[PDB]
């Protein structure tokens, strides 16, 4: 599955803005770093900092989904 398309379903229902899916790069050139934040419902969750992209927003949507159960 995938709470990506979950979380889209919820924006129209909801009548919130489509989810945003955003990831940034910085550190040095020896040890690397990516983070990727989303940001919905006029909110934004940070991810947890990794070494790539595919766990970066896989914790962004992790964090998120834990988020929009309280509530």
């Amino acid at each position: 599955v995938a709470y990506k398309n979950l979380l889209q379903e919820i924006a129209q229902k909801e009548s919130s803005l489509l989810p945003f899916y955003a990831t940034a790069t910085s550190g040095p050139s020896h040890a690397p770093t990516f983070t990727s934040t989303v940001e919905f419902a006029g909110k934004v969750f940070s991810g947890e900092e990794a070494k790539t992209k595919k766990l970066a927003e896989m914790s962004a949507a992790k964090v998120a989904f834990m988020s929009i159960k309280n509530g």
